[PDB]
């Protein structure tokens, strides 16, 4: 009863796989062989063709992502035969270095072994690879809000943070066989941090703040032709508002307004002032110069937006069906002024894709 | 067949409005009377609290609208008794005058006789009882284009616009058994206008902008309890953003950004500058500061979505499902600092409500 599933997605995904790749004749033979391999494994092993291109077409139906221009250019590393903690460890090791790339930012995905029996082999606690830890006790706010709790599960485990506002979890994952997961510190060498400052308001350092170069998301699972990569972290570079709108700014995250709009030299009393809204430009406009000076890619909503209506046209011209979410992919700050806002998005699911799993903690 | 859909409809609403109104021992002989008129008139005709309180519940049930924790306090002015042009024209003209209020703004509804057989006893072609003329000929671009087509039929009724770029549209309108509407040129001193100022920078005066004080919907149907008020013009006060971020910023619209970012003094060159960002902030500042100077009723976004929370905790503590539209209750600048982004909103339709018809013109 299981084969059904995987047989019929399998079909749908090879076919339409092969067809893009202009392997329209090879799709019989493969599909053959596929329905063969099911019914004596109860499952089937994608070539590092159908792996790669499967990465990318599950990219390009992400709804929420606004960045899905550059679909193909994703870098895919095939780490199936991972099968040791060490080797799962340096393979995120890696990701983090190969991704990086000196600040000039790879897309990139690490695709570890995927469920068997729906049994994971690898299974990544972490929400990216790097991410900063968060403590709540009697009155205290110290971190990332957001990381509480994989925070309080890593304390749990003999791991101790140092309770700066930007401690570094460590990795931690857990092996097919093991009840505990294990953690691993993170090497800072691997590690690109950088501090906001603003282009010509110097006060702005007083703030201390910073933030992380590469977002690699590690808890979502990748879905290709009926297998499921439920470790397969990727990465691309930041959008300016992500740190600067949402991180640095919500208040259940680091709620640091109040603080810029004082470093900023404007009062905080008034709703009428806007103050929000100019201490969010502000501190907008720090992130997205922070990154550039120090080398690191990052895009603002602007381009992003400009990007994202290539992807739009380019769907149309290859024939293909666009999928979007309008409440994710407008950004948090002036939504109004990019075409995003102006438009509708079909907000069905397509696979391949990337989506959401329970999490082990909490 | 038109009779079963008026009385359920009818039947819904009675029952509902009298409820809230603490009259509910009245309703079985209310819908008695109501099933009698239908049989032998077709329609039924409202009691002035039943017209009133309707107004108010559509207002309630407006999921696009961000002002509802006012809408027990709407006044209703009742001209079901209207059956000329002068009529209409002086109803209108006191619409303005009273809600005007000078500059107090009062949220206010004029509710002029409904649809019989679907046949409209007025017809009001204006979007708004004050908006601005648009004209495009030849590379020229004058005034605001979304009055375009308006202006264009109002000039093929022998109006003929000033072609500023602020230029009064007149109240248009068609009687029944007319085949055309007529026009009327507005009072200047009915209007009140706001002349836009920035409350630190004194160069943005040069930009010359203005906007009117009250807008007023003129061209959408109230739909309360089977009976279709189709010429019902209603008003609130602004939210800045309306106007500073939408009418004043859109491209299709005014298109001012370029013009403040060169009068605030930063460079229009750079999408990592922020400045179209920078721009629409302190355009905003502006506008809030300029009605409030004037003494003209508005509210910022801030302030505003702090509202629609009481409304939605009001709504919960009466037993009353809520909803909304949550692309258009986020506000079109910092919507991520408002509650409102951050959770979800049912949007199905209530009755009473207020809904589009389409336009006589194009
Ligand atoms: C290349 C640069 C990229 C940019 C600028 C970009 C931009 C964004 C942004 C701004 C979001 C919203 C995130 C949030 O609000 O928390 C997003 C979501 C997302 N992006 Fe991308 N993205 C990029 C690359 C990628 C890559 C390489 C993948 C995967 C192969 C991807 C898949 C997704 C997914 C799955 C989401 C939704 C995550 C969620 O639901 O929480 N994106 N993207
Ligand atoms: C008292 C002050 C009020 C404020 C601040 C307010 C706020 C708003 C705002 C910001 C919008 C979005 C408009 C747009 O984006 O074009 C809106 C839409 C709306 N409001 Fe209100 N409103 C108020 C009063 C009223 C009143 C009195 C009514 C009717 C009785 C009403 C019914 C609506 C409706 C029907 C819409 C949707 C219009 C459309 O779909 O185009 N509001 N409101
Ligand atoms: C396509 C999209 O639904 C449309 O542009 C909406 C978005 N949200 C909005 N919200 C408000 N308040 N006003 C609008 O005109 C719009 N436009
Ligand atoms: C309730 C709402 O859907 C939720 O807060 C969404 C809105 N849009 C978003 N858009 C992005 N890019 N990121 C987010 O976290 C959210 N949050
Ligand atoms: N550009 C991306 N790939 N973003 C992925 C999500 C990152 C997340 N919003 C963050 O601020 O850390
Ligand atoms: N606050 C209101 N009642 N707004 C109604 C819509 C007005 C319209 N958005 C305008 O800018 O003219």
């Amino acid at each position: 009863e299981e084969k059904e599933i995987l047989w019929n997605e399998a079909k749908a995904f090879i076919a339409a796989c092969y067809q893009e790749l202009g392997k329209a004749a090879e799709v019989k033979d493969r599909l053959a062989d596929i329905k063969s391999e099911i019914d004596l494994t109860g499952s089937y092993v994608h070539t590092k063709e159908e792996l790669e291109h499967g990465a990318k077409m599950a990219w390009r139906n992400s709804n929420r992502c606004i960045g899905r221009l550059f679909w193909n250019s994703l870098n895919v590393i095939d780490r199936r035969d991972v099968r040791t903690k060490e080797e799962v460890r340096d393979a995120l090791f890696h990701h983090i270095e190969t991704a990086t790339n000196n600040g000039k930012i790879r897309p990139t995905i690490t695709i570890f072994p995927p469920e068997e029996k729906g049994e994971k082999q690898v299974e990544i606690w972490n929400h990216q690879l790097i991410r900063y830890a968060g403590y709540e006790s009697d009155g205290e706010r110290i971190g990332d809000p957001a990381s509480c709790s994989l925070t309080a599960a890593c304390e749990e485990l003999g791991w101790r943070g140092e309770r700066t506002d930007f401690d570094l979890l460590p990795l931690i994952f857990r092996m097919k066989g093991d009840e505990q997961p294990v953690w691993y510190e993170l090497p800072r060498s691997l590690v690109i941090e950088v501090p906001i400052t603003h282009p010509d308001i110097e006060a702005f350092s007083d703030l201390e703040l910073k933030w992380y170069g590469v977002p690699i998301i590690s808890d979502m699972k990748l879905e290709v032709g009926g297998i499921h990569y439920n470790a397969a972290p990727f990465n691309g570079w930041y959008m300016g508002t992500e740190i600067g709108a949402r991180n640095l700014a919500d208040e259940k995250r680091y709620d640091k307004l109040k603080k810029v709009a004082s470093v900023i030299g404007i009062a905080a009393d008034y709703n009428t002032d806007l103050w929000k809204d100019q201490a969010l430009v502000e501190l907008n406009k720090a992130v997205l110069h922070s990154y550039k000076k120090q080398g690191v890619s990052i895009v603002d909503h602007h381009t992003a937006a400009s990007q994202f209506k290539r992807f739009e046209e380019q769907a149309e011209e290859a024939g293909r069906k666009l999928t979007g979410d309008w409440t994710w992919l407008i950004p948090p700050i002036s939504p109004a002024a990019t075409h995003i806002f102006h438009r509708s998005y079909d907000n069905s699911i397509v696979k391949p894709n990337y989506f959401f799993q329970d999490k082990p903690y909490e």
